[PDB]
DNA sequence: CAAACACACCAAACACAAGAGCTAATTGACTGGCCGTTATCGATGTATATATCTGACACGTGCCTGGAGACTAGGGAGTAATCCCCTTGGC
């Protein structure tokens, strides 16, 4: 899910590629068609 | 003019970002030099297989010696008569 290089890993995003969560079909739909902000994970910031 | 402290500004870091609880899955180092084992290539044979030449045995052909065949020449071996020497026989 490292959306770079093996070197340098740390540095890339991550979770870009995630495991389908096969656990029910409306789940599988959902997963197939989900977003995700690039915004760092818990900002104080409440806006976007 | 040089030194004391004070203020405003600029530049440089520190540490924090609730309590946790469960589950899943991606990473399982790598060229090179070198020593140490071992597999392979090579020589240096001696053992066995096959080919050439020599020796002994076998079948076959042969040159040579002696033997054998037909025919001949002509004389050696050989009937038929004869003599009478000599033997066997006698008193």
């Amino acid at each position: 899910g490292n959306w770079g290089d093996q070197k340098k890993a740390h540095q890339a995003r991550a979770g870009v590629s995630q495991v389908l969560n096969r656990l029910t079909f409306a789940s599988t739909l959902s997963h197939l068609r989900r977003l995700n902000s690039p915004i760092g994970r818990d900002g104080k910031l409440a806006k976007p």
